[PDB]
């Protein structure tokens, strides 16, 4: 009956020495921490120490090519790290970067350590630089390595190869990365809500649609909902929760859920132009508690409104110590586009999941 947190200040040292005002700021970790102990939800938690992944536990979703040239950024001078960062889609690399990286995965290892071995039922992970849009091969997106997918592996890795994951990826932009490492795999289901805008919004692929479902004997196991027609809040995403997510989740029957949760679709976020209050994150959240036992790790991906993200993630953890959902005042009917979006993921995944026929 505990929660887990982890949150080590070192990850605060990753920073972009060109642009010190980028919205991936050290103190997006710095600041959800301070606001969990004013909302004194700290003192109620079991503080799991965080570590350094190993190079062994990259291997588990990424090359040697990419995790060799990630380690080679610690000793390099500012003209190699600039030349470094520009071979990838929005990266900035620092001398602090690829141990940062690894602290974000070992740390969210140990979290789902703690869950798998019962010394708690449910965990938050305070972490940066973020994780969903790093592939097997390449950095992308303000990220190095997949902390999610390696979660995912690790956890199998002390269990069993086919241990049931769901990741469920809420942060307003797609995880490319988590979609590609997983997308031939039933033992890991994938599941993102993403602005879309028919690939006009970051990070500005097809991959991101409704009908990527997955393939060979993954197909079923990717669920895509992009969002197209602007601004989107509470009733989409309870929507896309009640007819999509949950319904799919029951039927997967996951051992252990997985949130990739960035705060980028937030009231107040300047990159994603949703609303999603603190409130909806919170029933997000505990309708996500009635899976696989209660076994969640909620991991940070983006969200850059510090304010926003401090209240949102503070409002996650207290779900999953136990506190009484708050009152939505749930009074909105869903904009014409989102019921578009909606029936398109219905139409691609009734082949495969029984429950949305
Ligand atoms: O992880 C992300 N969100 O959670 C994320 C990653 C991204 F690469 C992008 C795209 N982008 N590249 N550069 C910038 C940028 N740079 C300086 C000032 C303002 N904007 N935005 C994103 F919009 C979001
Ligand atoms: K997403
Ligand atoms: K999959
Ligand atoms: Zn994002």
């Amino acid at each position: 009956p505990i929660t887990g947190l982890v949150y080590d200040q070192r990850m605060m040292l990753h920073h972009n020495m060109w642009d010190s005002h980028h919205p991936e700021l050290p103190q997006r970790i710095s600041r959800i921490f301070s606001r969990h102990e004013e909302l004194r939800l700290l003192s109620r938690c079991h503080r799991i120490p965080a570590r350094l992944a190993t190079e062994e536990e990259l291997a588990l979703c990424h090359s040697s090519k990419h995790i060799s040239i990630i380690k080679s950024s610690e000793h390099m001078k500012p003209r190699d790290l600039n030349r470094l960062g520009d071979e990838y889609n929005s990266i900035f690399i620092s001398n602090e970067s690829y141990t940062c990286a690894l602290l974000a995965a070992g740390s969210c290892f140990n979290s789902a350590q703690a869950i798998l071995t019962g010394q708690v039922r449910n965990a938050v992970a305070i972490v940066r630089p973020p994780g969903h849009h790093a592939e097997k091969d390449t950095a992308c997106g303000f990220c190095f390595f997949n902390t999610a997918a390696l979660t995912a592996r690790y956890a199998q890795s002390i269990t069993r190869e086919s241990l049931r994951v769901l990741i469920v990826d809420w942060d307003v932009h797609h995880g490319n990365g988590t979609q590609h490492i997983f997308e031939e795999d039933d033992s890991v289901l994938y599941i993102s809500l993403h602005r879309y805008e028919d690939g006009a919004f970051f990070p500005n692929s097809e991959d991101a649609n409704y009908d990527k479902v997955g393939l060979g004997k993954g197909r079923g196991y990717n669920v895509n909902i992009p969002w197209n027609g602007g601004k989107m809040g509470d009733p989409e995403y309870m929507a896309a929760f009640h007819h999509l997510v949950m319904p799919i989740a029951r039927e997967f029957a996951p051992e252990l859920v997985l949130v990739s949760a960035g705060f980028d679709a937030a009231r107040g976020d300047p990159l994603g132009g949703f609303q999603v209050t603190p409130e909806g994150y919170a029933h997000l959240t505990h309708q996500l508690m009635s899976l696989a036992a209660g076994r969640v790790l909620i991991i940070l991906e983006g969200g850059y409104n510090l304010t926003s993200i401090s209240e949102s993630m503070s409002m996650c953890t207290s779900m999953l110590l136990g506190d009484s959902p708050p009152s939505l005042d749930h009074l909105t009917p869903l904009k014409t586009s989102a019921t578009v979006s909606i029936n398109n993921v219905l139409r691609a995944h009734a082949p495969f999941w029984s429950s949305l026929r």
